[PDB]
């Protein structure tokens, strides 16, 4: 795990996807016109159910997926018809944000994407500076980072689909 | 900023972010395109050429500024509506944060901008940008970080 005292209990509920880095591729992021993404993390007994929303162009897609633990505290695996994605929590304060490392094996590719999730839409200054230092350390350039626009069209469909 | 000398700020600057209400838305529308500035001294006034994307195209503006009481405050008098630009913070080497209040015929606009000497490694200047725009009353929702589309930048690099 890269955080070693991780408990998913401290991470359930709603998150906004504030930024991502991709290369490379374209545009992626987303486409146109960018729309913010978000995630609902759900504990469904030995499975993590994640529901994400992003703009796949003419629509807000809601994508629900299951993750299992992947051998290390904060290491999870998600298998999709493409291939495996391996997601790692890289840093968190356990209270406002979580920085995630994603290796994803689609059609014979291996790209890594990193993402900054936050509990809130304001006062992410400290989280984003952290995320710019860690993406850097992982080989990403300032051109690789995409800070999402505060257009919440998809977000609100995810909040609402989760409320009732 | 207190002791300011414009010889330090001559030249090409890239606009990394701006703040406005604001627107419508922003910037841008888508795709945004980056903005840029060229600062020249032309017969005792400040000659400023800026470019940015305004719905569908790169705009090239060319303005002239006068010093406006105290070291880092400049006034742009356009057809009697003003722009007041202040340098809020700078490290005198890689970035300058500018506060701009414009009266564009009736309307008041308060924009703040982050200009950089470089396109890379602006992490610290952006975090300072976030702290200085929240202090000035802007939300995180009000900050726009420019996409690295360099079409308007290259336009201004050529000539103007």
């Amino acid at each position: 795990a890269v955080v070693k005292d991780f408990d998913i209990s401290k991470f359930l509920g709603f998150w906004y996807e504030i930024a991502f880095a991709s290369k490379m591729g374209t545009p992626g992021l987303a486409h146109k016109e960018e729309k913010m993404g978000a995630m609902v993390v759900e504990l469904k007994e030995n499975l993590l159910a994640l529901t994400t929303t992003y703009y796949s162009e003419d629509h807000c897609v809601l994508e629900k997926v299951t993750a299992t633990e992947g051998d290390g505290p904060a290491k999870f695996q998600v298998t999709r018809l493409s291939g495996k994605k391996e997601v790692v929590v890289e840093a968190t304060d356990y209270l406002t944000y979580a920085i995630i490392d994603i290796t994803s094996l689609v059609a014979g590719a291996v790209h890594r994407t990193m993402k900054l999730y936050s509990r809130s839409l304001d006062d992410n200054g400290e989280a984003l500076y952290n995320f710019r230092k860690i993406t850097s350390d992982h080989g990403f350039s300032e051109t690789d980072l995409y800070i999402l626009k505060h257009d919440l069209t998809c977000v609100k469909v995810l909040q609402s689909a989760a409320e009732s």
